[PDB]
């Protein structure tokens, strides 16, 4: 599934990844209500669930 980045988000821990507003990310794991695992091109990691929108 794809999600839209609603905001920029800079990674703040080893398990996180960076995204820019408008990026289309592949959703890898949405089992946590607060942190979703996503693929942003060649990278995978967690971003805040609130900051993305399922398409």
């Amino acid at each position: 599934e794809l999600v839209l980045a609603l905001y920029d988000y800079q990674e703040k821990s080893p398990r996180e990844v960076t995204m820019k507003k408008g990026d289309i990310l592949t959703l890898l794991n949405s089992t946590n209500k607060d942190w979703w695992k996503v693929e942003v091109n060649d990278r995978q990691g967690f971003v805040p669930a609130a900051y993305v929108k399922k398409l």
